[PDB]
């Protein structure tokens, strides 16, 4: 019978946003196929889940043997004449396609996220089929005053960094809608900036576990607020299963920041 499956070997299946997801889909060809005008298989990704429909790839079909159209649910439709499948009447054909994570919606962090395909011959539509669950987690912070830490500070911008063996290794850049790469790259990095509540966030991050060995996720102080030392070093944090989604924002990791004296203009 049909099956989609994430081709993912891992007992926990965490990515960070813009990270390629590799699934296949195995659909049915019926013995009459070649008696039928057209074998349909659409795509229909769960909210968060984009599929890339120029990744698409049907073992043993070559590409001017179909059609693929990108539809508005961020899924794609494959439209395969009946005739092209005339040697496959009886097996199972298998598709490849890589998928990623796009959070445009914040309730979206640390659920499970599955894709769904349903292929249809003529009319009749098979049963539609589901992908094991992803899932991408995020982190919360507080900007706060080191010795009154009730105090919350506006006007901190942080980046975020990967540390290893006591210095910053890469950069990211890019957000949880665009999709993040990390480089050595100190340019253009992903960046927040601090209102009066001192709350700011990186969302749409795979789990800690789920770095190389030896590497921490970090935050890198590149503005203090208004009166305030700038952070000699990175903090350090930890995104686990369900570290976003269970903090309100005022409730994130408390950073400490010290005061400083001014200038004379
Ligand atoms: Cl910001
Ligand atoms: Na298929
Ligand atoms: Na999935």
């Amino acid at each position: 019978s049909d099956k989609k499956t994430l081709n993912d070997n891992r007992s926990h299946h965490d990515f960070t946003a813009g990270e390629k997801i590799n699934y296949s889909i195995e659909t049915v060809v019926p013995w009459n196929i070649a008696n039928k005008k057209v074998y349909t298989i659409t795509d229909n990704p769960s909210k968060g889940l984009i599929m890339d429909a120029d990744t698409i790839q049907i073992e043993g079909l070559a590409s001017n043997k179909y059609t693929v159209k990108k539809n508005a649910d961020n899924g794609f439709t494959i439209t395969i004449p009946a005739a092209n499948l005339a040697a496959f009447a009886g097996k199972t054909l298998k598709t490849t396609v890589k998928g990623h994570l796009s959070i445009e919606d914040l309730t979206l962090i640390d659920t499970g996220i599955p894709n769904k395909a349903t292929a249809k011959v003529d009319n009749e539509a098979h049963h539609e089929v589901k992908s094991e669950e992803v899932f991408t987690g995020g982190k919360k912070f507080v900007k706060v005053d080191g010795s009154n830490q009730s105090k919350t500070l506006a006007g901190a911008q942080f980046q975020l960094v990967i540390v290893k063996n006591g210095q910053v290794v890469k950069y990211a850049h890019g957000n949880e809608k665009d999709g993040y790469t990390f480089d050595t790259n100190n340019t253009n990095v992903a960046t927040k900036t601090t209102g009066e509540n001192g709350q700011f966030e990186f969302a749409g991050l795979k789990y800690s576990e789920s770095l190389e060995a030896g590497e921490s996720y970090a935050v890198k102080e590149v503005k203090a607020p208004t009166g305030y030392d700038l952070l000699k070093d990175p903090v350090l944090f930890t995104v686990t299963k369900d570290s976003y989604k269970t903090v309100q924002a005022a409730d994130g990791q408390k950073i400490s920041n010290t005061k400083k004296g001014g200038f004379l203009p």
